[PDB]
């Protein structure tokens, strides 16, 4: 299973920054066909970040429409996304389901607009502090929401983001883990064994450069998703854990 | 004042047909000083799209929370820091589809004067609205969410949408001209006689080569945001029109 380290920089950044930032990614050596590295930037931001960056790195954006082509004024289609070379999009993200009200529903659409189109799919969910001992119950209800769409793998990336953990309360590997177990068997139940084994499934959390190591030894994490941290060029380090 | 002829891809275009409509688009030979044209792709082609574009032409983005944890979206600052001129804001797929409020609508204008964008606010009611002699009603409580952030009369348009001929019914030049006039009558009365005689209203309905002539010759019709005319090289001659 390749492991998949994803910087989410949300609305962040300046030219100079990403000038900066990019240029100290691309120090680091590592081999792209071992490890999976995917930056997502701002929309307008995408064309300076890819241009930036060494062909090592993914990239990609941090949402995509549920609807095609046409008139959906200040959306981004899955054909467009295609049509641009965009290898990933990120679906169902907490900021998005609370924000801007993103249900399963869209998400489910999402996921299908953005398969079809041959673009890979970095999908998140999680529960909130009230909810967590109902997690396994909500994670059920939010995975099969969009499960039995995938059609590779390979292609499609979990992402658990613990809603539980701008609350005060930190998450601990194990308690990631013990989640994680759950959605992979989730997948197993819903997808089969062999499909629970390929997928896989990133903690997005509360991602530094400490916690990394204890995190990504665990036995069903497989990567992150990445947020505040991925502004810092001690990202490095957070790669570095996965290597 | 000047006309104001812009163009709303909406979720439309690739790099190759972009390539030969902005082709046709510069092979126009205008006055930017006389005429002010403005195209708004999709947040991932508008650095495409810039480029390829020559000076005498403007550019936008389709929709615009400061910086921060909001993924998916495109802060004012961000806008800013990449000299993007203008935003279009509270066009009616935003308002129905992402349930966009005159609340979103009054703190983006907000955001965006803040960060010296450019702003065309988009406004207009309903089929079942106009039925029960609504049209000033809907358009007073729209244009009053916003009216009074206008700094500069040149750096804020009105778009009206007529969502009635969005249905089967056609709005003639008469009645656009009507409403129009009307909303001049709003600006005047809440912002005063030369800041209504400074601001420019754009119809927002369906414009193509066959009507452009006359809507554009109406004297409160100060432009167009142009929606599926504008994906074709014969949006020349929409431009010519208000020459
Ligand atoms: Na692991
Ligand atoms: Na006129």
């Amino acid at each position: 299973r390749k492991y998949f380290v994803a910087a989410n920089w949300k609305c962040n950044g300046t030219l100079e920054s990403i000038k900066s930032l990019t240029n100290s990614f691309n120090n680091l050596d590592f081999d792209p066909s071992k490890l999976d590295v995917v930056v997502f930037p701002v929309s307008v931001h995408y064309d300076h970040t890819r241009k930036l960056l060494q062909s090592k790195f993914s990239t990609g954006i941090e949402n995509v429409s549920k609807f095609g082509n046409g008139s959906y004024t200040g959306e981004v289609s899955a054909e467009i996304a295609k049509d641009l070379n965009i290898e990933y999009v990120i679906i169902g993200h907490f900021e998005r389901r609370k924000y801007f009200h993103e249900t399963d529903e869209d998400v489910r659409e999402k996921l299908q607009a953005s398969l079809k189109n041959n673009l890979k799919a970095v999908v998140c969910f999680g529960e909130s502090l009230e909810q967590r001992n109902k997690t396994i119950e909500v994670i059920t209800k939010q995975v099969k929401a969009f499960v039995d769409l995938i059609d590779n793998f390979d292609n499609v990336i979990l992402v658990y983001e613990p809603l539980w953990a701008g609350t005060g309360k930190t998450a601990t590997p194990e308690q990631a883990q013990l989640v994680h177990k759950e959605i992979r068997k989730i997948v197993k139940d819903t997808c089969g064994e062999k499909q629970a084994n390929q997928i896989r499934i990133l903690y997005g959390g509360s991602v530094n450069t400490e916690n990394c190591s204890s995190l990504i030894q665990q036995e069903d994490i497989d990567g992150f998703l990445v947020g505040n941290a991925s502004l810092k060029e001690s990202f490095v380090d957070i790669i570095k854990s996965a290597m």
